[PDB]
């Protein structure tokens, strides 16, 4: 409430991936220590912790020993189970707490928590069995997306039915889990807003990102967005209803979707720093990283400036060979790798904020070095 | 030349302290592993890094086994002797060389260099016994300052002249060491510019900053630097110059004295990453810290524009209580602690970045905090 966590104190991570070693790094600045557990020897995070703990993130046991050595906990890993997070919560330190978590994880009852925010979505229904996808296909017609409702990307997620042509694909997915079906709203660009609350209710906003997925992977993100200065005003209101009607602690990072007729809909939660915010290392006068330190640990919030235009560049592993034969070339690129040691087609290996005064330029750049001709295309 | 060291390759420190420790944070951003070598255990440096080597900067075998598990070695500590430092450039892989280092480890050697670079300096001689003091004296007169040639460390280990009152004191300096006595120049400020040159020779320069020393230890860098266009680009000129004469590969800190009457002197120079540009952390596009990286791993170096001013102030082991109690009233201050456990009381014990877009109210900001009355008097 009015619990500092000082520096000298260690701070907690629950996941070892690039975002816990992003975390690490900007507490290491401020002399926090770190431990971390992961089930993987070695991890990102691992890299820069003091304490490493490998094991399960269900291995109530280690999550014990993990509370047990800091001073607060945190977690970056999302899929972890909220029945964890309630152990913490009670025995240990994590001011985040284990409500948004749940809310979030599910794309139901996600879609549920911003509602009862007042905050427009795509129109949308639960299916569990084909009857209830032939129903909601009725229902929302044709342009339309089903989505699982939890944690189930890796080479599926979604099928997006652009006609009847695309049910029997659906089908199938509706049979592997469960899935919501929504509307498809006619968007110009997608948008993402990193909102921030400290433990004593203090609130920053980062700038509104413009972002760009190809195959449903984040490929860049453009800063400052390009939409009118209204919708970047809506969109960052939009963000503050949420952290104050979430009760937010810590970071949340809010994908959006933009139209041509200056309306926002949210899209999806993140309780967590956000791909779309890496860009604010090198852009920002606070990190997404530093400032989620700041946030639990309860100290003053950093100033969220956009201090020069930025274009965000993810390397996959697809990338990665081809970043480390170009790394002459990158002039005006701020370079960040991961650590990861086993390269996968998609696995994100680092990004590369690329500044510039001028965004179209930073663009070209991205464009000039040919790393990502498959997402050009 | 040609050489680049990549990212996922290991960069050997020697010295372990918050130079080694800002080396290797910046380092693992880009995605390297780090190895130092220090005389104590768990020092800042060992708390990032990958590798620990605990033993003393004259133990060979031990420098040996750093270099032979580091693709790349760079160092915080200076003092390393010439059997090290060759066995260093040509059985590992030094690109800073021994050459420069050599140079800036005599204030005589050093001051020599810089006049023969083509640059001012303020009007000195070498006193290696009681005649050359007394010979110096007389032609140099008061005020002047007698200074040790060599052991740059705590203990004043220099006499102010204003009268021959002051002579006696002298005379038992010039007694225990060689010296140098320089005539004393009137400032009005003195200032510092980091300068940059990778091993293929590109360049960057930082922005002029102003220093404040209190009892011969910095206490506040501001940039950019209260002085004139005409001052502020006689530094940066005066800069590029010793880094090509010197054929720098690194990092140079030049630190001057700027007079009322728009002349620059140059004071002394360290071949390393240096306490008056860790204002580069915050305030600029990129740090002093990320550039040594990029410098010796032959990386294009990054940008140094300043993008917003800052005053950066010293925490020292006196401050670091006020630092703490007053942690709630740190908004737009950026805070760096780097691990240290014993504090003693003229010990860094880390910074903190007061950024804003008037300066005036960053220094206001210092005051205000009341941690430093003792430096302010
Ligand atoms: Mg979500
Ligand atoms: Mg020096």
């Amino acid at each position: 409430m009015t619990r500092i966590i000082l520096p000298g104190k260690t701070i907690g991570i629950i996941g070892g991936g690039q975002l816990g070693r992003m975390m690490a790094l900007a507490a290491k600045e401020m002399g926090y220590k770190i431990a971390v557990l992961d089930p993987t020897k070695n991890s990102p995070c691992a890299q820069v912790a003091d304490i490493e703990i490998v094991a399960s993130y269900d291995d109530l046991k280690a999550i014990q020993h993990l509370a047990e050595i800091s001073d607060v906990v945190t977690y970056e890993f999302e899929n972890i189970d909220y029945r964890c997070l309630q152990w913490l919560e009670k025995h240990a330190y994590l001011p985040q707490g284990s409500q948004l978590l749940s809310k979030t994880q599910n794309r139901f009852t996600e879609k549920n928590a911003i509602e009862k925010a007042g905050l427009p979505v795509a129109t949308y229904r639960l299916v569990q069995n084909q009857e209830q996808l032939t129903e909601a296909i009725a229902e929302l017609s044709y342009p339309s997306v089903l989505k699982t409702t939890t944690g189930g990307y890796d080479g599926k997620g979604q099928v997006v039915l652009r006609s009847e042509a695309d049910v029997d694909e659906a089908r199938k997915l509706a049979n592997a889990a469960e899935c919501i079906l929504e509307k498809w709203v006619p968007f110009e660009k997608e948008v993402s807003v990193i909102v921030i609350r400290s433990v004593s209710g203090e609130t920053k906003v980062f700038p509104v990102a413009e972002n760009i997925h190809v195959n449903n992977i984040l490929h860049e993100s453009i800063v400052p967005a390009r939409i009118t200065e209204e919708l970047s005003q809506k969109a960052i209101a939009y963000a503050k209803v949420l952290a104050d009607e979430l009760e937010l602690v810590g970071t949340l990072a809010v994908e959006m979707f933009a139209t041509a007729d200056g309306e926002i809909y949210i899209n999806e939660l993140a309780p967590r720093p956000h791909n779309s915010g890496h860009y604010t290392q090198d852009a920002c006068e606070t990190s997404q990283f530093g400032q989620h330190i700041r946030a639990i640990c309860n100290l003053p919030l950093g100033e969220t400036n956009l201090l020069k235009p930025v274009v965000m560049v993810n390397i996959l592993g697809e990338h990665i060979e081809g970043v480390l034969r170009q790394v002459n070339r990158l002039t005006g690129c701020y370079l960040h790798l991961y650590g990861k040691e086993e390269a996968k087609a998609q696995r994100k290996m680092g990004h590369v904020n690329i500044l510039n005064d001028n965004i179209e330029v930073a663009l070209e750049k991205a464009k000039s070095l040919h790393i990502w001709d498959h997402q050009e295309q």
